[PDB]
């Protein structure tokens, strides 16, 4: 059955509910964005309405083949109207299409879901400086202290940095990036851009860039795996034995892998600095682990949510524990307290 933090009060409305089957008194089903834990469920069988951005709406037809006259596309920073209720779609800075939410609840209720979100300061300059939120469903993948990362930035500058100058030394490596969901294309795309290559993958992989809008596409990205030295493989065979194959199906055009793992957070954090991270290597394979994160830091979130002052905070992440939510709860009286709201 559906959880209370995915259903709106006062509206017919769910918030990534798709593997409920039938949602009682549900008349319109959001969709934050494409990745696998919030659409599971949807199919070309689905004949309810599905709201959600322009690109996420391409990925709905394309991906999982559901049926275009079911699929409400909505333009973002726009008021548009849903069944009678006034809402806006926010860029979240998550992955391609991810948005967040407003509702503006007939009672003067204002509600904002976030979905999957990494806050910035460019955030308040939206619609959502423009009103009072009473209600915030929060993002709490990272709520606690120790996740602390890095800004995307500086993420990318090692990245281009570290195979910028292995390419340099060997003409003969080739760099891997491991992927499993949209989101982080630019850990690749930037490594391509500096070598002047493009990117190779699968057609599968192609087909789903394809549905992005990602201005000059066909200019990084392609299927001729030959013609390229920045390959894009599965996260799952992100590791020696998995890279060693690789290797061998080459051909001997190539003699050494880099290889990048772009990962949410790693407690390595707490103890090193970007230019102090450091590679696994075995033999002519090594393998980087880089804390790409498309979800708010700690300090982030903190920031975020002092900043927009809501009158009360659901937590959508880490709930499953008593002990996770007490520790939450206990953070958002602290940030509260010092905020003085
Ligand atoms: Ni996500």
């Amino acid at each position: 059955t559906c959880p209370f933090y995915k259903k709106i009060p006062g509206t017919g409305f769910t918030v990534d509910a798709f593997q409920y089957g039938v949602v009682e008194g549900c008349t319109a089903y959001f969709l934050t964005h494409f990745h696998s834990d919030h659409y599971a469920g949807l199919s070309k069988h689905f004949t309810f309405p599905v709201y959600c951005s322009e690109i996420t709406g391409n990925l709905l037809k394309n991906k999982l083949h559901v049926q275009e006259q079911y699929i409400h596309p909505l333009p973002l920073d726009t008021e548009c109207i849903v069944n009678g209720v006034k809402v806006v779609l926010l860029d979240a800075n998550h992955c391609p299409g991810a948005v967040m939410i407003l509702f503006y609840l007939p009672n003067g209720t204002v509600i904002l879901h976030t979905g999957d979100f990494r806050a910035d300061p460019s955030m308040e300059r939206s619609l959502l400086a423009d009103q009072k939120v009473h209600m915030l469903y929060l993002d709490t993948t990272y709520c606690s202290p120790e996740y602390t990362f890095p800004s995307q930035q500086e993420v990318i500058r090692f990245a281009i940095n570290t195979a910028f100058e292995a390419v340099t030394l060997n003409p003969h490596a080739l760099v891997v990036c491991g992927t499993y969901s949209i989101g982080k294309e630019k850990v690749f795309l930037a490594i391509a851009d500096v070598l002047g290559s493009k990117v190779g993958m699968s057609q599968e992989k192609y087909k789903t860039l394809q549905c992005l809008n990602i201005p000059e596409i066909n200019s990084l990205i392609t299927t001729d795996m030959c013609s390229s030295l920045v390959h894009l493989l599965p996260m799952m065979q992100i590791n020696f034995k998995g890279l060693q194959s690789h290797l061998k199906k080459c051909g001997g055009k190539y003699n050494q892998i880099l290889a990048f793992r772009p990962t949410g957070w790693t407690h390595s954090n707490k103890f090193t600095r970007i230019a102090d991270v450091i590679p696994q290597t075995k033999g002519n394979i090594s393998i980087y682990g880089i804390p790409y994160s498309e979800h708010s830091s700690y300090l982030e979130m903190k920031r975020f949510v002092q900043w927009l002052k809501p009158q009360k905070i659901i937590p959508t992440v880490n709930v499953g524990t008593w002990k996770s939510r007490s520790t939450m709860e206990k953070y958002f009286r602290e940030w509260k307290l010092e905020a003085g709201y």
